[PDB]
């Protein structure tokens, strides 16, 4: 399955993450959504290790205690047999896509789709790209089985 993690009400995370999620479920992949601001670390761990793919919205530079712990827990559990889909949440002071991408590739992950770079208010175009990215990731998984 694919785990989609993001911050509730941070930038356009809910909306971009939902658009990617919509693309993903249409292909028949089971999507597991998690709110980094409040999810339980213990389950997050199991959720990540069994995930065939991980989709993460960019988290702000100075993340809080819960989300830094959540973030660290994903990195700690992510491994080399899975894909990473990154999308810019367009929040306030958030971590650059490139930085996260480096971390994941070093753990041995490949990209689930091209990073979704949003540098302005997400338009319908951007949401279509999120949906298409979810669809593509889904079909890539539906075929690798």
């Amino acid at each position: 399955s694919v785990l989609i993690g993001y911050l509730s009400d941070y930038g356009y995370s809910d909306r971009l993450s939902q658009a990617i999620g919509r693309g993903l479920v249409k292909t028949g992949v089971a999507v597991e959504m998690v709110d980094l601001r409040a999810v339980d670390p213990q389950e997050l761990i199991e959720a990540v290790s069994s995930a065939r793919g991980i989709v993460l919205g960019t988290p702000p530079s100075q993340p809080s205690e819960a989300v830094a712990t959540a973030l660290s827990t994903i990195f700690a559990a992510a491994h080399n047999k899975q894909a990473i889909g990154l999308f810019d949440s367009y929040g306030g002071d958030d971590e650059p896509i490139d930085a996260l991408l480096a971390q994941f590739r070093n753990l041995g992950l490949h990209t689930a789709f091209p990073p979704i770079r949003v540098k302005d208010q997400p338009t319908e175009a951007i949401y279509q790209q999120c949906e298409e990215s979810g669809t593509d990731l889904g079909q890539w998984l539906t075929r690798a089985d």
